[PDB]
């Protein structure tokens, strides 16, 4: 056996799931990988990493400047 503890608390917490407060962290939405801070927020509000960080990469949920098109992938 071991011991050892972790947490933090406040007001950090940028962004995260609808998540009970078990828990929170923060990572990528469609990687769901580990971007803590350097995570790159969207214009949708969520954080994304250095690989999916741009929206041509991720459907951006949030309605560009209102206009909508809808890019398919050939
Ligand atoms: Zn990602
Ligand atoms: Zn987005």
């Amino acid at each position: 056996g071991s011991s050892g503890s972790s947490g933090t608390r406040g007001g950090d917490s940028a962004a995260a799931p609808l998540d009970p407060p078990k828990s929170t962290a923060t990572r990528c939405l469609s990687c769901n990988k580990k971007v803590g801070v350097t995570g790159f927020k969207c214009r949708c509000g969520s954080t994304f990493c250095g690989t999916h960080r741009y929206p041509e990469s991720h459907e951006c949920q949030f309605d560009f400047k209102g206009v909508a098109s809808g890019p398919s992938s050939g």
